[PDB]
């Protein structure tokens, strides 16, 4: 029960403990491995309180303290009395900072304790909210010299007053369905396109219009805010060794920003979380614009590059793939907006494996998920291997509220 | 139970209760998976259900399952287990099983191609010599000139583990690897080890880029030997590009077929420790793993500075955009010589239609995601997008240890 995880590029060996935490369940069992799936009251609460304080309190060196077990006493009150408990400032921050570190698809990890959290626990409204995100946006963005952040709204209480953001990321372009069956925009957001100009909206109809905020805030119906433009960083893309390349009429926001998932600490529920980073360079060149339920544009551009399209042997969809991916690199860095590539990315992930092992005695990691999605195996996280389980504080994913809200 | 898996990118969804029929462990628990884990003598008291529910199959597969031929035939492998302590196979069942076994190879993406399966039974083989002259005669059969053929040579099974017969080499046909004294490495790091033990047992080595190594074959539990494949039998490709004329100048060639030889084949609770089979390259696994993994020939470097690519920093992929010429050449090469060979666009396009048939007549298709998705340009095959369930099925290939870490040495 004590395993080991082997490179096979460097057969470097670890050897993992910290797997033996682990609460929650995988979805897999002896007879199926389920790893390439997407998708895997106060009895129950002060268990979980228990168990993040204890860590809280063992993570700063005063493990059973009078504070520690003072802590616990007052945690331990407030859920007989109110069924529920409010975080301390510090243990929200740890918490949140740790959710980031456990996050097992994220291979930006390595970053994990420079998190800016903002507490917006104070919130009400949706206006509100719309202040908070704005602040956050201006702040994560900071000219194009990006900086990891997370906005925290008021925890689940009946489940009735949740507060809520719609969007799937702050930031994201439109999808229109035409008339000629076609897909104008990003067709991952055709549904939410439509909720937004079925409230209101003036669609302006581009390939590339950035979509409203729709903000609920105490489980109320959510309302449309516009993030004043010049809070949103967009980069032209522009390829340095093809000057047609700019005629393709292709940008991309700078700002990555999740919306729609679920921070969990100590039991208690945050469903509204918006956090942020900067972009890996594939997110966008190869899954934004080459996925086909996507821009899928690997056609257009071969049509450029005059290749010839009549075998899939020729690999030219790999070839127009690399020199995309080349552009947004390209457009990134001349613009001054914090990007990574996949191979200093894979390599960073790598250390942190490193580093996690050392100090942590392991690091939850899922390969499916952390490597790239072009040129896998001439990144080092390719013959990494890397053993997944659920470790909490987490972030989860949760329902799309228009399925769910008691509208 | 039942189990959805989903295609992400085409909303399709299929339905597996094959999985049902799985009895060994993958390896993961409830707390663990374990997906991306490479690696993660048998007594009359095991062995007869194991052989009843391959025989239960395999009379199901022909549709007399009850039949006084499935029921005699139980109870002459009962009879045979409790005399002789095992039992042997009919020449239809060890076919079947063979088949069987690669249909239910979780980790292969060719298995379309499952049914068409030539089967050569070297179960009455007893010396390396022997194995030798069946293993030139699967060579021979399977490279047809440069149209592939798949096939498997099926050589006796194991009895107290004491007399096994075995291929010492990964692949029947595979460039020699060798450490200089100054660390660095002369043709394919990947068999320096292998390499050495040839050597020691007496192999002259030419000491080139690309020696085809010397069959080491043991059988009946023996010391091994070493035996030179004709040359006129071993087909290679000279490898070059179809735009850039310097790229021959690299010096690279490979040979043409693939051929495994040290796997286990289960079948029955029969184990048979040296059975190679072959069929035909997806490019990539030469293109990318083969020439470009830096524990391989790991040419990456000596391509892009001959592409006069910006190799100052890695954001200007030079590395991705050598990669995809080097993979050009390798598939134009191929064909060029009229040499088997499928891209990885083809060949996951195939695995997918392959996958959704087999949900529909068998109930279930195992893949292992981490492996049938290929080296490079991940997301644009159709595989990427396939939610995949893996578990393991009998009859089955199985990794074994490697002989020289086990074989006890006759002097
Ligand atoms: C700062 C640099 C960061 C980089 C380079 C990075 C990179 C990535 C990438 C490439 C993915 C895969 C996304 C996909 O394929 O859909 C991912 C997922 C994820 N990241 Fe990060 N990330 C960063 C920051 C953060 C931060 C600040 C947080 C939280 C505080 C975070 C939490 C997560 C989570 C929970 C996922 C899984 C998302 C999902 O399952 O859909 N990341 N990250
Ligand atoms: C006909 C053309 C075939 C193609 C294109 C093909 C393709 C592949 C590929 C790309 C792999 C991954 C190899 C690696 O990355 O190390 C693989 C693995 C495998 N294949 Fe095939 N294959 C073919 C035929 C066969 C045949 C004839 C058999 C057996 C009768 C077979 C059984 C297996 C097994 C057992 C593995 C797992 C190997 C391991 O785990 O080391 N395949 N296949
Ligand atoms: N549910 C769901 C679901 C299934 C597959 C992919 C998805 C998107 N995952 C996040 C993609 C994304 C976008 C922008 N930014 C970031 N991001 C930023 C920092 N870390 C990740 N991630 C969601
Ligand atoms: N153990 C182990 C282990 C770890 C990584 C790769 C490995 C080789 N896998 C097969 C490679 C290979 C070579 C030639 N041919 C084929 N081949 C032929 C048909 N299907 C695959 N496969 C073994
Ligand atoms: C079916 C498969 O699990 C699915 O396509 C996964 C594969 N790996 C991924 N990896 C990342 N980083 N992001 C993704 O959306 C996916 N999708
Ligand atoms: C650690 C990891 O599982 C290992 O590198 C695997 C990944 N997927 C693979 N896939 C194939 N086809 N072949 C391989 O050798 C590997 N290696
Ligand atoms: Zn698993």
């Amino acid at each position: 029960r004590f395993l080991k995880v082997k490179n096979w590029e460097t057969d470097v060996v670890l050897t993992d403990t910290l797997h033996l935490k682990s609460t929650l369940e995988t979805g897999c069992t002896e007879h199926i491995c389920m790893g390439s799936i997407m998708l895997p009251t106060k009895d129950q609460l002060f268990p979980l309180a228990k168990e993040f304080l204890d860590q809280y309190y063992s993570s700063i060196k005063r493990f059973g303290s009078k504070a520690h077990m003072d802590r616990l006493e007052e945690v331990n009150k407030e859920i007989e009395s109110t069924s529920t408990y409010q975080l301390k400032d510090t243990e929200l921050i740890y918490g949140a900072k740790h959710a980031w570190r456990n996050a097992s698809r994220c291979v930006g990890r390595i970053q994990w304790s420079k998190l800016q959290v903002f507490d917006a626990r104070d919130c009400t409204t949706a206006h509100g909210m719309f202040n908070y995100i704005c602040n956050h946006v201006k702040y994560a963005t900071n000219k194009g010299n990006l900086r990891s952040a997370i906005t925290i709204f008021p925890q689940r209480t009946d489940g009735k007053h949740d507060f809520r953001v719609w969007n799937s990321q702050l930031i994201r372009y439109a999808g229109y369905k035409q008339p000629d069956g076609s897909t104008l925009g990003d067709p991952a957001n055709v549904q939410f396109t439509e909720i937004c100009i079925q409230q209101g909206w003036k669609a302006p109809r581009g390939r590339f219009d950035v979509l409203p905020l729709l903000l609920q805030a105490n489980g109320n119906d959510p309302e449309l805010f516009q993030i004043p433009p010049e809070l949103v960083l967009e980069v032209p893309i522009r390829h340095p060794k093809f000057d047609w390349f700019k005629d393709l009429g292709l940008k991309w926001y700078g700002l990555p920003a999740v919306s729609n998932m679920l921070l969990e600490i100590g039991g208690l529920e945050f469903s509204a979380c918006p956090f942020s980073g900067w972009y890996m360079g594939t997110e966008i060149g190869v899954r934004d614009y080459c996925d086909n339920s996507r821009y899928n544009i690997l056609e257009e551009v071969a049509k450029k590059m005059d290749l010839d399209m009549r075998k899939t042997s020729s690999l030219w969809k790999d070839q127009a793939l690399v020199e995309i991916n080349i552009a947004v690199l390209y457009s990134f860095q001349s613009d001054k907006v914090t990007i990574v590539d996949h191979h200093s990315a894979t390599e960073s992930f790598i250390k942190h494996m490193e580093n996690e092992y050392r100090c942590r005695g392991g690091c939850p990691a899922d390969w499916v998920w952390i490597v790239p999605p072009m040129s896998g195996s001439i990144t080092p996280v390719f013959h990494q291997e890397m053993l997944n389980y659920r470790l909490t504080p987490s972030f989860e994913y949760q329902p799309d509220p228009w399925n769910t809200h008691v509208w």
